[PDB]
């Protein structure tokens, strides 16, 4: 369950490697454990345009489906952003965990 | 119904998330709901849906739409008591409208 | 003031957040604040066409791209050397005035 | 010469190589590992599309020929990735070293 | 011949690199040893990235980077053998790689 | 005027900034004063301005997005020293962008 450390007021990049054949054709999402893991942002609904950056407030997501890497950007990282999060692979109504991330905010 | 509060004289930003695939191609509106009952148009996104990013104004209220992320943003520039109220974020189609969000704008002195 | 540090000889990525509505429609610049609150000297600016702000512009060993939807300006100092150390400003241009978005100390390890 | 890049294990590491854009105008580039240096990945065969990201396994490369920067991404960096590498500029059968790089990995 | 070995009842991913300019426009095929076709990439070469199936074997092609990927799903001892990656042009088929697939229980 | 100084025998790189909007669509030239004799111009197709053009051991290339014109003086000699112009062409005329003084040393 990986640790990503960032400087406060700067953009923190979170990277989630995944098996690109096993998760072929699947949309991804980023969520924050609140309890339940609640949806922050997801990749483009059109899987062939997953490379396109999608924003939700101060979080962005982009997916490189060929290389099998999902990147999340926490813009303007604030101490209130520290906590547990998940990269997930979507399919049907299910979500599989690609990676569990702890975010920490320095100073 | 979610409350958005801001101080008088400062910009208040209201956000309405929406499912961007479901609302693909649909213009959006911000309107004042008096009654259960008349919904009065304040401002709408550009007539050309590919230009929905363009910031459109009525008086001191602005609206822009990020159609890719699925976020409508309404800005109430110099928030005053007469802005307080119940509002709708709507998705337009024909002369119909679906309600994306109900918002209460409150003003703090 | 926020501090970004990097290793000499490698690229250093600086990012400046801003309010995308407040500075809607504006070009950005990165400049070096050469002493006092005296001369802030232009290093690089975003594309002359605001709708093309996402295109990387180079001046010398500095690049810039703006994400006007997320409200984040990104500056790349290629091949960072001790001479690049110092105080800089991300700015928003309007008319021929400039507002400071953020002050950045570049430190070189 | 040799520059050092450290990155954390299980996260993506970005290596950058500056070069002179006039001196290497028109040339393709490559990234290789010292074991002599074995090719890991090269830039697009069409020089005008050097900006396009190319993968080979867990390594990617892209070239900004205007700015004179070659970027190499080591995805899901593993302790076995530690070692010595070169950025090179290709002309006919010859490969000029742009930079020697040491990759270190951490906890 | 390169050797690819996988645990039985799991996915084995075989990779065949090739020169992307040299094989520009060419579909590929995965064949078993005469070589008997198992699966080939999409008829429309601009969709070579699409995964095509024959039973539990898949094929997908990255024509930009020059990597052909064959996946053998739920690998079994009866998948063990000698196979070919090929590049089709006309009714010709040129050998890109010989691959030895081996299974462990 | 701006001075670019390079050591004998090595390539010297002269850069000329310009406003890319103002000079949109226009070819550029490097010319040498004695009256200014033209040495090399950017490609006749402006969309191909990035193309390194030559005349002997002088190269010209233009970045029309950033507004940076780049002249290369390869194998620099003592006689390459003196006065030059970066110019922007339009119809018959030629606006000056920068006057460049090149000094050598060894
Ligand atoms: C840089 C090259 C990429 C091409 C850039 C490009 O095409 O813009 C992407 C758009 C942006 O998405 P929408 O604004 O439609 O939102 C709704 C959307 N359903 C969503 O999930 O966000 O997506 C399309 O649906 C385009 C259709 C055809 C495109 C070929
Ligand atoms: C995204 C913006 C620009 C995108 C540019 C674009 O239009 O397509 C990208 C392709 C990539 O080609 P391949 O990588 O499949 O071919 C293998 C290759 N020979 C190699 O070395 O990898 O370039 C061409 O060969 C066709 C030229 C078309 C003219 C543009
Ligand atoms: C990759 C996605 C879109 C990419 C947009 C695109 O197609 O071209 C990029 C150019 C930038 O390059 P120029 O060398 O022409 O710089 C001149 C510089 N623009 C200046 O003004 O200083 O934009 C335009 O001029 C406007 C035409 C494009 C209109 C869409
Ligand atoms: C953005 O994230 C918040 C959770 O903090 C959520 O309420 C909202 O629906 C999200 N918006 C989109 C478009 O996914
Ligand atoms: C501005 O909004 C008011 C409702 O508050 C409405 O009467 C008027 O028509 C609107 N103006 C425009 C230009 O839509
Ligand atoms: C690049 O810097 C020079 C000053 O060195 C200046 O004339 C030019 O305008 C700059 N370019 C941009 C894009 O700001
Ligand atoms: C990928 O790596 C393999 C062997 O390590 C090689 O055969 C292939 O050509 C490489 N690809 C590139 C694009 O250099
Ligand atoms: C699927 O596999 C078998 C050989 O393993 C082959 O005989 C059959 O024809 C294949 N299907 C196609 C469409 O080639
Ligand atoms: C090249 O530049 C020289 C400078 O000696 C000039 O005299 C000549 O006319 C130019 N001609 C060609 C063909 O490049």
């Amino acid at each position: 369950t990986t640790v990503f450390q960032g400087v406060a007021g700067q953009s923190l990049q979170v990277s989630c490697p995944y098996d690109s054949m096993k998760h072929w054709g699947r949309r991804k999402a980023w969520c924050r454990q609140l309890g339940p893991c609640q949806r922050v942002v997801s990749t483009h609904n059109l899987w062939l345009l997953s490379f396109l950056r999608r924003w939700n407030g101060s979080t962005a997501i982009t997916d490189d489906t060929l290389g099998g890497t999902l990147t999340i950007t926490l813009r303007n990282l604030q101490p209130h952003d520290a906590g547990l999060y998940q990269c997930q692979s979507l399919h049907g109504s299910e979500a599989d965990t690609l990676r569990k991330v702890l975010v920490e905010v320095l100073a």
